[PDB]
């Protein structure tokens, strides 16, 4: 019940052992990641410390790696031997490569053209249960070299890969992660950017460092014609 | 013929008999509604004012309740004794709950992130004359709490629905209606909503107050390489 | 190869071949253009010129007139007394047009809604190479009148597209074309709109006078947490 728990979700590299009781404690979701956090090198590692020292199955998923990689392969050989079952699947670009990670739950990271095409066949598919949306990989892929104007927003390729993330996630239920603020000192630029995501109807601002957790918690409390919908939002504030 | 009028369009709640000739008098065209401006308890009174109180079935479009509700059953059976032939369907999400309100043209309301994932879809179903979004029902659906920044501006997700109705709609040569100004005594704002509206082609702005019907009207009237469509640009000024 | 050629590409009216050695001399790559920048009159002496002053077609491509066209059929002719290979395709609006231009390469020149709408179709299709889009002929189709508000910036549906075509070029390895910048003296301007098409990934800036080419091409050069993607970033502004 993934739904339940807090908009603060925390990455924490799974070759770090040692810090896993930390971030759960900061954290509402922590995200044990097997993929970008850990070096190449140190990934049976990691694989070795999430079956050594668990973490609440019911708050923790498990970023893998990418479909079709031998990483991957190895990946859920190691799950294996846990409790866990829901995995954060990146590079995410078809509902195929979600489907093949049934019975498991998947939370499909868009973070590629192609991903972001198919946003909606990924959300559709039977295993996911939520989208989450990457800015640097995805303009990575696309050639490109920063995903941020000089004042901290978003390019516009960017707010539309959110929009769409959102939005598919929206149409076939799922749950909707906002993408990482990678400058971990700028408390008012994530400030303003969870408040922003808090506001569009995303579920989870997703952090990588501990410090960030209760600034996107406070964010996500609040502070002419009303309609039904206004009424809702009300509504959406007082809960 | 509900492109030869002017694109000023009125809701108008359909349990306010009383005020018809009045909303007829200052819009081009009226909206008599039946969905979210009548409380629940008053939509079998806005019934029989539908059938007793006509308008010019020429300049009045008839907002329904949504696919699969015993409202928009009893709003159909209401129409029968009517003249009205174009509905508008609010929560649009299919080209089936478009297919099945046939022979009827449609003004597909979305407002919901499935129907902004299935617009094109939808504008593209035979009975599809219009494609219009709803800004506060897509962020109150979306699980969000307003639709516009501090400053009066779209939400990204909000303007990203709106561009995307707008290229569905003309796509496959349908009306494009933009979303309603709901503070009505923010005549600036609207003023550039409008303006905005009109420059990148919609046809129509739906308005909740018949004060908001000038306001729109006057903003779609206009105040180096030169190609084809430049002049294009010109000559629609011009008309 | 076009990829290897620089960012730098110049439309050139194909009814003007004494200008058709400086076009070359001052851009990566030259489009001869016999859609909307030469007369309806002048077309046919523009199809003789093609066939009678050739520049180097590893560095040309030729822009066609739309699908359907009694203009397109005498360009197709007029190219088989070439040995030009790839042709830009004006209007585009779905796979099937740019099929029967096979076997030449297709650059998809999307700037209506209809051609937004179906861009992923249209990107995957066997013969496309390139995707570029059109905001003059995008707002004109919409029934717009500019693309740009009162600063320069373009209007969201413009922006929509923009990301639209970026998004499904990538998403298929196809090259990403952004739109031209129509005030030849607005360099500020220019200067900022190539900067940030460069900044998420478009591999070219289409121009419209050579003037235009310098600025395109410093443009197209570079003056907290890390992740992987963020390296690639720092490798994209070194390479
Ligand atoms: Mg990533
Ligand atoms: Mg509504
Ligand atoms: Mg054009």
């Amino acid at each position: 019940n993934l739904r339940a728990a807090g908009p603060g979700w925390l990455f924490c590299p799974a070759d770090r052992p040692e810090r896993f009781a930390k971030a759960a404690a900061a954290a509402d979701v922590v995200i044990l990641d097997l993929e970008d956090g850990v070096a190449e090198a140190q990934k049976p590692a990691a694989r070795n410390a999430l079956r050594d020292t668990p973490l609440d199955p019911e708050r923790t998923v498990v970023r893998i790696n990418a479909g079709g990689t031998a990483d991957q392969a190895r990946d859920l050989e190691a799950l294996a031997g846990t409790a866990y079952t829901t995995v954060m699947l990146p590079k995410a670009e078809s509902a195929a490569q979600v489907i093949e990670l049934a019975p498991r739950d998947v939370i499909a990271l868009v973070e590629t053209a192609r991903g972001a095409v198919c946003a909606a066949e990924i959300a559709a598919a039977d295993p996911t249960v939520g989208m989450m949306w990457g800015a640097e990989d995805l303009i990575a892929t696309l050639g490109g070299s920063s995903s941020r104007r000089a004042d901290g927003a978003y390019r516009d390729v960017a707010r539309h890969v959110r929009s769409t993330i959102l939005l598919a996630a929206s149409a076939f239920g799922r749950l909707a992660l906002d993408a990482v603020h990678l400058d971990i000192l700028d408390v008012e630029g994530l400030q303003e950017e969870a408040r922003d995501a808090a506001a569009v109807g995303f579920d989870v601002t997703v952090c990588i460092h501990p410090s960030q957790i209760p600034v996107v918690r406070k964010a996500y409390r609040p502070s002419q014609m009303v309609d039904s919908p206004v009424l809702t939002h009300a509504e959406t504030m007082l809960r």
